[PDB]
């Protein structure tokens, strides 16, 4: 699924990622924005051969199984191909607990250098919230 703007952002409310550990609803689509364009089947390859799953492109080197990271963790107990899924509910529970780790939202490179600092209120801009 390619969620729109303000469809992703009252999804994402929803699921109660609006102010989750302190992280505005803009900065959460903001972070999607450029993790994934809104698309649930994003995936791409890192470096270290992990592969990011997703609208919040989740990591398989801690986060979800793909069975193919060695040495990996699982920390939220899912095949990373739930995180791919039309519904965000697999995706928001474990960001939740990546955000949770210590560094906030730091975990998303792509929102550190992107969103981090950013006017990020713009991203729900015209949304009926
Ligand atoms: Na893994």
């Amino acid at each position: 699924k390619v969620f729109g703007r303000c469809e992703l952002a009252a999804a994402m409310k929803r699921h109660g990622l609006d102010n989750y550990r302190g992280y505005s609803l803009g900065n959460w689509v903001c972070a999607a924005k450029f993790e994934s364009n809104f698309n649930t089947q994003a995936t791409n390859r890192n470096t270290d051969g992990s592969t990011d799953y997703g609208i919040l492109q989740i990591n398989s080197r801690w986060w979800c199984n793909d069975g193919r990271t060695p040495g990996s963790r699982n920390l939220c107990n899912i095949p990373c191909s739930a995180l791919l899924s039309s519904d965000i509910t697999a995706s928001v529970n474990c960001a939740k607990k990546i955000v949770s780790d210590g560094n906030g939202m730091n975990a998303w490179v792509a929102w550190r250098n992107r969103c981090k600092g950013t006017d990020v209120q713009a991203w729900i801009r015209g949304c009926r919230l």
